[PDB]
Formats: structure tokens, sequence, C-alpha cells
């Protein structure tokens, strides 16, 4: 049940420090083309396949720019930088949305752990732990609307023809339906 | 035993990506006063008290500068920045050493978890988990001399008159004894 600790680490050491400041950074970018959505969209692939370049996971997800970096002193590191990337979502050659998009990195940690023999984490427990991570993280944000309003969890499982851009657009449009 | 997963997360998502590049960044700073030591000194307070400003933990630990930032694309974030701070260690008004110093942030996560009721982590298990983190992390680096040569773990426990700068200097001088 390592996924439980990674979910809490994900919130304590990240979501709870950037999301209270995200709207400010979003509106700052729009001021100083297209309107960036005001939520952090977090990709939770249950197969734990976490590429580093989204464009390689789906060409329709096209990097646009970066937000204004957030900084802060943490654990003896001066000016620890929290940066986020803005992606355009394409659909049949058209820009259907623009949002701050990224994977949940701890799912990449789960994947790596399953390969290290010293970690005592079997390759078979990847899916189960990924789901415990999603469930735990969802339960955490349910008790912190400050952060829940600032992000949407996009958990998915590829069966083999899958569209990641279409998966994001579904959440991005259901959010605009209640805007 | 959440400490086990945080230790592996600490290595997979950090130590294993900066330490192979640390010497290059150290020597770059010395080129482009005093010689910075060529190891990352990581503070592991077993009481899990992890301030964000080292100078507040001990005035003899004085921030000097930052290293050249390392960057890389991780989990959909373009140019994720890994930064490190250089500290001078004072001793009776004299500069006894200079090194890249910082706390192990996951110990700060353990502390926060113990306060959240939803996390199911008792306040009493802080010390035990801190030690499991130290032990686990030490065992990981023993199997990766690439990273072990590039860092020294400084685990300590305050009894109530403690000197943190003197604690670091002891490790910094034992390393120069076999230089
Ligand atoms: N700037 C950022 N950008 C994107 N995501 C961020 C982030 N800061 C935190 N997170 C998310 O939160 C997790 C836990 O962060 P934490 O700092 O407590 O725990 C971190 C931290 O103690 C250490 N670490 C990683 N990157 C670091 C950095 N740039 N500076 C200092 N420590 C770092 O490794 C642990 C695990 O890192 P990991 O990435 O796997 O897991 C991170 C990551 O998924």
């Amino acid at each position: 049940n390592v996924a439980h600790g990674l979910a809490w680490s994900y919130y304590i050491g990240y979501l709870r420090l950037i999301l209270p400041e995200l709207q400010a950074r979003i509106r700052t970018y729009n001021q100083h083309r297209g309107a960036v959505s005001q939520r952090l969209y977090i990709l939770l692939p249950l197969d734990c396949g976490v590429p580093d370049n989204l464009s390689m996971a789906d060409p329709n997800i096209r990097f646009l720019d970066k937000l204004p970096q957030q900084t802060g002193d943490r654990a003896g590191i001066k000016d620890r930088v929290y940066s986020n990337s803005i992606y355009e979502l394409l659909e049949n050659g058209q820009r259907a949305g623009t949002c701050v998009l990224e994977y949940a990195t701890p799912l990449q940690t789960l994947f790596a752990m399953s390969q290290y023999s010293q970690a005592g984490f079997s390759r078979e427990d990847r899916l189960e732990q990924a789901k415990l991570f999603c469930r735990t993280l969802e339960d955490i944000l349910a008790d912190a609307p400050e952060s829940q309003n600032n992000c949407r969890l996009i958990a998915y499982q590829e069966p083999s023809s899958f569209s990641l851009s279409q998966e994001v657009l579904r959440h991005l449009r259901q959010e605009e339906k209640e805007e």
C-alpha cells in the first residue's frame, strides 16, 4: 500500500502549495490567441505508463508555453521552483481547448519501484496501487475544496486504439458545461 | 511503513537524477573565496522537524549562493527545475566549510501526515518512520555508489543544547580525512 503514502506526499508537497496560487498564475498569463482554462488537469494513467513528453503520448496534445514560475524556500533549498506547462488540445486540426496539463509523477515512481528488486514491489501490483493512489488522492481533495476546484483528476485505462486528447477534452467540456 | 515508499520516491524522483550531474554543477560553480565540497549533504533529523530556512535552525549555517539550475522534462512538465543551495558553515566566527546542504523533504511529509486525521498516521510513529526512512535510504545508496559517492547522510537526534553546524562539520571533516 505504498500508493497511500505517495498520494499524501503528492498533496502535502505539491498540490496544497501550488493550487492556492494557481488561479493567480493563470490570470497573470492571460493578461501579460486563446483563453487558458482555470484548472490543473492531472493525468492518472492506471497502467502507470508516464511518458515525459505528452506530445509523444498523443500528437494532438501540443505544448504551448509555461506559466509564471512559482518559487519558495522548502527544506533548506532557496527558491525551489514549481513550474507548469500549458498545452493545446487539438481535434481534427482544430484547437478544442487549452489548459495546464501534466501527469501525476508518483505513478512514475510506482512504475520504477516495480522494476527494482531491492524495493520489494511486484510487477503485478502496479494496477492495484495505481487505483489506490487515485482513490486516496480523490478522497483527499474531497476534503479540500480549495484544491478540488483548482484541479480535475483524469484517471483512465487503455484497453488497442485510445485517444488521450479526447479523454482530456471530455473533462474539459463537462467543466465548461457548469461554468 | 509509509517511510519505505517515501525513501524510494526520494531516490527515484530526485537523488538518481541530480547526483549523476552534481559534480559537473559543483565544478562549474567553482570556475565561473572558497572551494565548495563535491558532495550533497542531506540532513535527516529523526524528530522530523524540517524548517524551510536553515539559518533559522542554526545561525552558523549561512546561505551563500545557488548552484546552476538543472532542468529536464518530467511527467508532462517542460523544464522541471532542480535547484540546490550552497551554505557556509561557521565555527567561532570562522568559515570551517562550504557545501551543498539541504534537508530530506520527505521527513517534512511524514510530519505533516501525522497531523492530518484522514491520513491515519499517528503522532507517535514519527520517530519510528523517520528511522525506517534513514535505514531504507541508506540501503538504497549502498547499492548505487554512483549516488553514494555524491552525498552523505547526516542523521541526528536532538536530546537540550544541540549544534547543527557542528554536526555537519563532523561529517565534512571526516570526508576530507580520506580525500
Ligand atoms: N516542482 C514540482 N513539479 C512537479 N511535481 C512536484 C513538484 N514538487 C513536488 N511535486 C510532486 O510532489 C511529490 C512529492 O514532493 P516532495 O517534495 O515532497 O518529495 C520529493 C522531494 O523530496 C524530492 N525532490 C524531487 N524533486 C525535487 C526538487 N526539485 N527539489 C527538492 N527535492 C525534490 O523527491 C521527492 C519525490 O519527488 P517526486 O517528483 O517523485 O514526487 C513529487 C511530485 O510528484
